[PDB]
């Protein structure tokens, strides 16, 4: 809300970018613009996303995702707060080495979540595509972590809290940055 | 709502059933139990049970089904109005030769429908409870119609109406009661 | 409301049925169960069927007009009020020289009226259904009053208003009721 | 809602022959009105029925269902307003037995033109407009034939709410006494 | 609610007949009825209506009270707890000499309430009509109260709350009915 | 609905109870008071439960099964349609031996669910209670089926359904009842 | 949100366009203006065209793609996250060879859906419009896709979701963007 | 949305108007005030006037048009995506020889709608009144398209969908705009 | 909406004010003020009062009307699509020989409407208060069109609708502005 | 409301103004105004006035987080309330530059939340939350020198404070008097 710019606008301009909703398409349009802008001012300079989100659409972080994964900037990514579901994934998604929370923060994964309605025929084809989708977080996320495919998707079956030191163990994020 | 008993009672001291609304388990409790009560009454004569239905749930159809197929007496079916979805499985269910369709009587016949909400691992139980709830259907369809089940299962991926002249050819009713 | 039997249970005595409201399934239910009862009491005298009703579902009319054309008795028709849509059809489908109107008493004739939502695929299984179903309409109402199938299309793509005289020269009803 | 040695007190009143009209005219109402003049005329074809009028209105096919009964039926049919005979429920009270419809001195009767609406295409407005005009003539034709009046004063007095007391009601033919104490 | 005939049944066998409602057309049809009902079963013996009502609509009230003048027996009215507006309009209608309220029943007296929506000119006939109806029950309550009209006009301006005592000083009632 | 006493009433005089809903509190007591009504009129003759529920209250469903063991008379049991969650633990209730499915009946069987809202203290005592429950629930069934607790344990975590052939084979039933 | 311009009027400086949200009449008018805009500052540099979207309007799609097809400056498109029906359709509309999705982006592609209400003759006009309008698109998507209008017409009958890989594939896009 | 001015008002330096939304009271002042600005600026320089439209209220439709056809800069007229009723009426409403559609464009005309409540006589008055708007509008589309009265009569009786080279071989716009 | 100042704000400069709404007391207080700033810019050039607005209050309407005949400019008054009820009236208000119509705008007159609720004596009050407007309104109509008050009044009773052409010969407008 | 805003005029005087219920929107902006108060000077002081009902123990662990973080000494100023996060984030400013005025009333407890579903996801959620109360519990007891086993008995329920009391309990410093 503040005037500096917004507050958020004058932290834009020192390469900071701001995650701190659910989220959704509009959010993930928001975030994606301000990778592609930070890459174009400097192609060389790490770029730090704070993390805050209770999660969101799976297609609206991948949106995300595949935008870090894609620029030459490294993306450092910071947890205050709460990464969780989605959030945590982005968290994970991070500049290997550049990946942090703070002590207190609190960092959850599960599995996806969604709804299906219509005949037999269309929920198996939205049953098949949240469990492929499912499939490919879990690929990526074992990629990211170092944990197999069978373990993430045993301890993502219902809904895991992990501790900042947790996550780091878990190979979430690099080191829990003390003051 | 008229009375003579209430005229649905009159007729069921003539061992005439009338099914005139959407099955739920409401329904297919009142239709269950007039069914056991005209067999503990006698039996050996016929019992009379007319369909005009849009359909329902499947285990309440399902329900009725298992009791017509289990007392005693023979269940003639008589289509009047519409027999659609679990309206035209228990038509089919009728005693084979005692089901019929009045000239101007529709059948409809298509797939099961539902929802399913929550983790990709539930949508993943319902979507296999429903596509097996499916099979279930097919597979007794096809035994009371004689059609194969491949072909059930084609003929029934959309909504399939049928004239009576119809639903006599494809095996649902024996005969259309002519004036 | 009154009691003598309420006051239509009482005229149900008389083997007059009293259809004074919309056409749902559960009209139909009761005005075919009806039907069945007075064949069932006396398979030779006459029936008389007052008609007040603004229409109502194709199939609940035609579970009546089936039931009309299946049982012994002869049905007269008479319209009261209003016979529209549906009900005018129903007006039309009574015993040949036994289909009466008041005199001030209004008959519509229009073509069938529905609704369709989801993919092109469905809406034209709906589209297709429901043109079936108006040449169905079309085809009986031709036989039932001698105008042609040419002149019924002709005469009921909008709402079109007859008087009880007109209904007459019609073919839909035979005499007008005179005090 | 009560009721008398078993009867409600509507059925107690039906067994003398009469009917009690005391709410909306709606197509449930007229489907019990008509049934209640074919059960009495079945009774005894021969002795007078009392229909007593106390309405707002309503539906002008269900209050035709109604007239039409009336009219043919043998029995005379009295008709007597208490309280209000409004739009349909006076055209009802101006149908009983000529020399046999009455009000209570402070019952009120209301004349007007019907009421109606139509949503759609041009074409269906004007269909609609039309069917709704031509019930007016229907009904301005037969006010006219009731109570002598002629057709254009009809239409003139029904243009908007026109309010009658029971003596104006008798003076302008809707009724032919109003029944003193 | 109870049974002894309900309660209001078994009084009614007494001649006595309750009001205790809002004054609608229901409840008018009914107490209409009711009197209609006693006077043909003994046209000579008194009849009770005990009146605790907050009033009603004016047309509703004047069904009841000219079918008061009009049948042979005299109508007692007999206050209790409270007749407001046409509920005290109907209490000032019984028997001369017959009209009681209980010592700590309360009697309300005020002008009529309306509404009016439309044209100008709409709104016209409106106001005329209501101001008519006014003028109506200002002469009926100058006649059975002995006030002139003027005082009566003035006495109703606004809501008017008035003991037993003073509504029989005011000529509303005869008598306070002492234990 | 329909009159013969009703059709419910009717069954009940041949000791039949139909189950045939949710089960809450109001539908136990009436379970309950018809197994307590049919032991003093018989203490020596079965009781027929037919069982079309999806479930229910928990507490609900003990009354009942409580009461089902402490009456003398036997109690058999007869899935038609659905015996879902406590609706398959009250199937699995009945005299051992006498505990039935018909051919495509469901059984479904699962955890229990709930929902606590409070202080971190509240919710603690809310999920003590509701794991202790699940805990009584599992040890019940593995009497009455004879699986190890740790079985059924696993076989609840998510929505398990079982065929009717499916429910025999794991315990909860005795016999498929066949046509 | 951001301002630095707000970030995306930022990126349409060097020619980039953000569609990010549902396709109706306002998206479109947005984004065909800023093709005539980029068009009007430039006519020979490319446009780049990012797509998140779930799909829309047909119509204000098609306001978008022939004003694509129009303009002279070649029109990339780049799918980030999702691009589902109408998305997708545009997501192939991109200048061939430079039609992009990053690799873990999701693309679906399915047929028109819509609404139908009122007389016979109106739902079949509505449904001949729509079916039109499908192969309008199916032959338009065979154009850029290289595939069959038969094949369109078969993998677009039920929701059908591709991966990047697989949409490279299926001709809707010519590369997935690697980091 | 985006800036530049936003987009839509540098495209009115351009002298192009974007109507891309339902036709309201709103939009026409809008539309006409853009109008009559760009003649102040210029009275000899061609207006372009893209339109994307649902439609809308005929009388907001009729201030667009008879601003057309009032100032001197001719008005083409672009339609993208769809031109439908009102929408169509000010597509065929350009200077001759400069209206256009793209060549995927839509455009429908049919007839007026509306809706009447009241008296027989104001809805014999709003019946007349939109049967007249229906004449004028005729007379109109008669002139600028070249068909005959009874021709544009016929074709608006219900909707009539047409592609662009429909459009253009009925004389609504001159040319599709190829790429 | 658009930018060039807004649109509105660019053709104020021109002394161009636009009424294309509803008339309420902000619509009024805008156009009040409007006024006030252009006559203390120049009290002697011409102001443009377009007008495009289906009508609204009486009393935001005079509060218009008087500020126009209080300043010194002359207030030409150019009806586009609709001037109703208040709008209408605000049109036959202009400087005359200064009011105008485009050809195919629409003027509609018709008398007051509005509402009342309460006592028979504020019903009284709000009904002489809207007659006692009518007359105003009415009076100032005929001085300003030349009609007599009594020729007013007929032609306001019903909604009552002029053609431009019929508007000039009412004496409503002066002129139809022709191309 | 008036006008920079007033509270962006006094965020130039490193002045953070927390007046309301704590959420993800509330955090991630006062997280941000002191990322971005260290990023001018990493050495003056910065003021947070907190006048707050409370909110999100996540959304409040960020601010806390970061003021334990950053370089500059953050004092912390009740105003009004500051209750549940608002009062766990008052205790964590800057030891000896933790104050409330007089009237301001600080209250503790223990936290709220729900759960639905299966009985093991109530037991999830249960465990989550307990672990939750545990951790506040612990830091709390840090920041005022009192028991872990004395602050869970005085946040079992609603636990209002004066000033003073707030000061007698270790959760503020200093009273600030005028
Ligand atoms: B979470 O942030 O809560 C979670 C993300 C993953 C990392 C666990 N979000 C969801 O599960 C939201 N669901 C969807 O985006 C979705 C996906 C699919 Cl494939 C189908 C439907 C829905 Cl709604
Ligand atoms: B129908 O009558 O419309 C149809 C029955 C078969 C014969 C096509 N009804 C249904 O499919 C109703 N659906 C279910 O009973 C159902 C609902 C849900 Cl949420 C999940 C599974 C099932 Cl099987
Ligand atoms: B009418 O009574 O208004 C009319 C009957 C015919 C005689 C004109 N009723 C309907 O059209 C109601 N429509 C349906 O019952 C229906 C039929 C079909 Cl085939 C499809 C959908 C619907 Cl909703
Ligand atoms: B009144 O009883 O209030 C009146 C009857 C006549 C005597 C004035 N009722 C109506 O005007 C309304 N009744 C209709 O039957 C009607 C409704 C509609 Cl929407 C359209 C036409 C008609 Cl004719
Ligand atoms: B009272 O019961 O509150 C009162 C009657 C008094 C004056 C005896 N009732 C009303 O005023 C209720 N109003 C009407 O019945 C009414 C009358 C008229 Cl004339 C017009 C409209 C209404 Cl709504
Ligand atoms: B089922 O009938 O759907 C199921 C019982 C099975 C698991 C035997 N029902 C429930 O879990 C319903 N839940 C409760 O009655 C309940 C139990 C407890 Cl212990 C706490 C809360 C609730 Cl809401
Ligand atoms: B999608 O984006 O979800 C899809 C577009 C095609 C490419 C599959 N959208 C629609 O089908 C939306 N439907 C319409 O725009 C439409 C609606 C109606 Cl009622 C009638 C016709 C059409 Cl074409
Ligand atoms: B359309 O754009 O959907 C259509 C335009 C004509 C050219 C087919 N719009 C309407 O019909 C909207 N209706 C009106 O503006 C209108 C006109 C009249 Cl004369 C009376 C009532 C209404 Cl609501
Ligand atoms: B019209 O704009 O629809 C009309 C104005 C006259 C010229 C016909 N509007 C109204 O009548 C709106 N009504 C009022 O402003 C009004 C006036 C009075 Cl005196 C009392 C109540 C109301 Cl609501
Ligand atoms: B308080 O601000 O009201 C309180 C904070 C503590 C210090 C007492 N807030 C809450 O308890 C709000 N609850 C949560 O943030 C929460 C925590 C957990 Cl672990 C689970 C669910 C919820 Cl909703």
């Amino acid at each position: 809300i503040p005037t500096v710019y917004d507050i958020y606008s004058r932290l834009l301009k020192d390469r900071i970018i701001m995650l701190g909703s659910q989220i959704d398409d509009n959010v993930a349009n928001s975030i994606v613009s301000q990778l592609l802008f930070l890459q174009a001012q400097d192609s060389e300079k790490d770029i730090y996303l704070y993390i805050n989100s209770p999660g969101g659409s799976v297609t609206a972080g991948f949106a995300i995702y595949d935008t870090i994964q894609h620029i030459k900037p490294d993306v450092q990514t910071i947890c205050i707060g709460m990464a969780a579901s989605m959030g945590s994934f982005l968290l994970a998604a991070g500049a290997k080495g550049k990946r942090f929370a703070l002590p207190n923060a609190e960092v959850m994964i599960h599995q996806p979540l969604g709804g299906a309605q219509g005949q037999a025929t269309e929920i198996e084809i939205a049953a098949n595509h949240i469990l492929k989708t499912r499939e490919k977080l879990n690929r990526i996320l074992s990629e990211r972590t170092g944990q197999s495919i069978e373990k993430i998707q045993q301890d993502t079956d219902r809904d895991n809290f992990l501790t900042a030191a947790e996550a780091k163990e878990y190979g979430l994020i690099d080191e829990v940055m003390e003051p």
